[PDB]
């Protein structure tokens, strides 16, 4: 059967909690995960400071076939450089055609409109997001801690880490994955 | 002046729960130090993530005492900070300053091995409770979050926000810690 596959784009300034908690569900459902760094390999300095080194680049990681799911990590900088991404921008355009199944978080939505991508889908995101995810009226608005409009996952922020990274899980691995994943991490 | 925290960075840590506490308590204004327990070369943590130390313990030990230390969680993480001298050290010191000693999910079961607020209610993981408890050296808690004093536990990942928001509150106060709350989203 092989293995789901997710590809974490991980840039400078990016909300540490957002892309770790998400990378750690999923390897623990047992996909593979490959946190690929956006200006290289070299290690990468997020929103509070942690750093966190990159499996590979993304220029690598890109040319390692299809990833069952693209998932973009919030941040105030970090969503600015995924927004401003020519890399990211194909990844994403490439992603939703092959209707594979992109995730976003907390300040992360804000790179689908950036890369105009799931026009017209239902989501969500940071409360301080909305005003800059929603100019130009491209996407339906949502409040609920977790979106899922066909295939685009969207999440409010690193509170809904969890929920998102569980959410990802079920629509890769089924729900008995992501049963199983969730009782160890003792969540209330 | 802004209160201090060392957390130490072991091999096999859960990349989570050191990460959470980490990010939080700096956005609670905290000057925290990741410190890498083997020396300053990246860590990898229970899930295979790595994280660069901002420095070793070694050297974040030397630079003046800490307003609390914490002990991220982890099976191997947990291990490798129990069968550290240094480890039991920093501990031994920080109970003895009156300083807060924090430690979540298997974290708790290195202040067994240390010999640490012996006698003090705790809790831990679901899995970690039997080690911890051999030799009923402590009472156990199964609140999300358990401060007795200034030894303050923890039960795992999905308690790593109450945790680290627990840091904050006893460190920097109430109102600071629900200004950290806020934008977080929590539920």
């Amino acid at each position: 059967m092989a293995s789901k596959r997710a590809l974490v784009i991980l840039a400078k300034g990016a909300e540490e909690m957002e892309t770790v908690i998400p990378v750690d569900v999923m390897r623990r459902a047992g996909i593979k995960v490959t946190v690929a760094g956006l200006a290289g390999k070299d290690p990468v300095q997020c929103s509070r400071d942690v750093v966190i080194c990159p499996d590979a680049s993304l220029e690598d990681a890109k040319k390692e076939g299809p990833y069952d799911v693209v998932v973009l990590p919030g941040g105030n900088l970090g969503a600015q450089n995924l927004s401003e991404s020519a890399a990211v921008k194909e990844i994403l355009k490439e992603q939703e055609n092959r209707k594979g199944l992109i995730a976003a978080i907390c300040a992360g939505p804000t790179a689908l409109l950036a890369h105009e991508i799931g026009f017209g889908s239902k989501v969500t995101t940071h409360p301080l997001a909305k005003d800059k995810m929603m100019n130009g009226g491209h996407y339906t608005y949502s409040e609920n801690r977790v979106e899922k409009d066909g295939l685009i996952l969207t999440s409010r922020g690193p509170g809904t880490s969890f929920e998102f990274a569980l959410a990802i899980v079920e629509a890769l691995n089924g729900k008995e994955v992501a049963a199983q994943v969730k009782a160890p991490l003792v969540l209330k």
